[PDB]
């Protein structure tokens, strides 16, 4: 069928021209990049390992497949060199290309399920001779297809295992299971596993009041990204390792025309999907940097509204940094701004839609930070911009009671103006007054004595 070929001529030239071009340009950006977070450089590593392996199967292997093994008709015209080259390169990449993969899910498990363990164990350096090591034994595990593939005649000239059967099916079973079947089995496991973990952790995380960490978020979109990765690589290779062991035990004898041409059709299919997944490789590493980059913004608008970096800020939220995102302990960023009194980082943050009512683990809202500091403005804008007054935490202390008990009489007189319950008290049944006297602002008390009497008054 000649048109079978032409079809698939057609498919290949289009995985390989935006393929080849697609993860050169990731290669060239990595090297160029100069990331300074060890988060970005410790990922950029992994997708320039498997952007490189997935180069070389579409700049070296596609050509001489598309040539000689789609269009049969031609004679072998890369030589015995190139015969034992084609197929120990190829070899390599899938090695390679497969233990990256997994590599990235051990690194995630890792992350999801070890913390403090990995935030600790985990350096630029290491991962570098890790890498090393995944291609040398790549490499290494490749070497044996040098001696067991070779030219043969059968007057033309064929690129055809050399060896007995027997060694045959040994050395690509032993590629299938090790190259294949046990990290796509231990990538679907720690995937599962984390993906589980990770569950549990954001059910813990967000309870009454916490909102969710940004870390946490970032990691919970980690495996929904992997999850594609490891059912992508399952889908495209799976066929291509199934057609190898088809043609070890499929071997002699039952080698009719008709066999061949349903063959045939098999490694069309299967070796175009490999080409595929080489393909869309470079959509992983647009995922990766887009995930890792709103991570860093993230951090970026939680270290610069702390600092009062007031340009940083602005920055940030004009790039679609994350308004609304909580650290370790549920503290979001307006939060902080609050805390250290950046009135103007406030604005900003409430301007770009803010959440004025986020709770920490304590269950503090922005306002009972302002009160505790004591700054009017802040307290006043966060109050126009539908702060709760009567908001408590989790021992019960409200606005008011802070005011009251640090002796800001300004904050107190804003905060009645606009409805604060005077009567409400804390777990220790302490109303602000009794908080006030306790630690005697004499001034406050009084102000706040003639309020309950006019409640008083009001009811009859
Ligand atoms: C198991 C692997 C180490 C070898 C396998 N190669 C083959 O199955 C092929 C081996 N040849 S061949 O050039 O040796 C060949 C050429 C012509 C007729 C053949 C009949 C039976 C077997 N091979 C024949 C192919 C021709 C077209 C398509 C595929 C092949 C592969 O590349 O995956």
């Amino acid at each position: 069928d000649i048109y079978s070929k032409v079809l698939v001529t057609a498919i290949y030239l289009a995985l390989f021209v935006v393929g080849t071009v697609g993860n050169g340009v990731t290669l060239f950006t990595l090297a160029r990049k100069k990331s300074l977070q060890s988060l970005q450089s410790r990922v950029d590593y992994y997708l320039g390992s498997l952007a490189l392996s997935d180069l070389l199967i579409l700049l070296f292997a596609l050509p001489v497949d598309l040539y000689n093994f789609i269009w049969v008709h031609h004679p072998w015209a890369f030589g015995d060199a190139g015969c034992k080259g084609y197929y120990f390169l190829r070899e390599a990449c899938t090695y390679a290309t497969a233990l990256n993969v997994v590599s990235l899910s051990v690194e995630l498990y890792l992350a999801i399920c070890h913390p403090f363990k990995a935030k600790t164990l985990m350096s630029r350096s290491r991962t570098k001779k890790f890498i090393s090591a995944i291609w040398l034994a790549s490499a290494l595990l490749a070497i044996p297809m040098l001696f067991t593939m070779g030219l043969q005649n059968l007057s033309g000239l064929v690129c055809t295992p050399i060896v007995d059967t027997a060694t045959l099916r040994v050395v690509i079973q032993l590629n299938t299971f090790m190259s294949f079947l046990f990290p796509m089995l231990v990538a679907s496991i720690l995937n599962t596993v984390a993906a589980r973990r990770l569950t549990v952790m954001v059910h813990q995380a967000a309870f009454n009041m916490t909102i969710e960490p940004g870390r946490v978020q970032a990691l919970r979109r980690g495996v929904l990204v992997l999850r594609a990765v490891v059912i992508a690589f399952v889908v495209c290779w799976l066929p291509y390792h199934v057609r190898r062991l088809m043609f070890v035990y499929i071997s002699d004898e039952q080698w009719t025309t008709a066999l061949f041409d349903f063959y045939h059709y098999f490694y069309m299919l299967s070796n175009a999907l490999v080409y595929v997944s080489a393909a869309i490789n470079p959509i992983l590493y647009n995922l990766a940097e887009d995930l890792v980059e709103d991570w860093e913004k993230a951090r970026k608008l939680l270290e610069a509204a702390r600092k009062g970096q007031d340009d940083e800020v602005r920055i940030l939220l004009a790039n679609g940094a994350d308004v609304n995102t909580a650290d370790e302990t549920g503290f979001t960023p307006l939060h902080l701004a609050a805390w250290e009194g950046h009135l103007g980082i406030v604005e900003v943050l409430l301007k770009n839609g803010a959440d004025v009512n986020a709770n920490d683990e304590r269950g503090h809202t922005p306002l009972h930070l302002a009160a505790y500091t004591g700054h009017l403005e802040i307290v006043e804008v966060l109050l126009k911009n539908g702060a709760g007054v009567n908001a408590t935490d989790v021992i019960g202390t409200a606005p008011l009671h802070l005011a009251a008990m640090w002796g800001h009489l300004e904050i107190v007189e804003v905060l009645l103006k606009n409805g604060a319950d005077v009567n409400a008290q804390d777990k220790f049944g302490k109303t602000p007054f009794d908080l006030a006297i306790d630690n005697g602002n004499e001034d406050i008390a009084e102000v706040l004595q003639k309020a309950a009497t006019r409640e008083l008054e009001v009811l009859f």
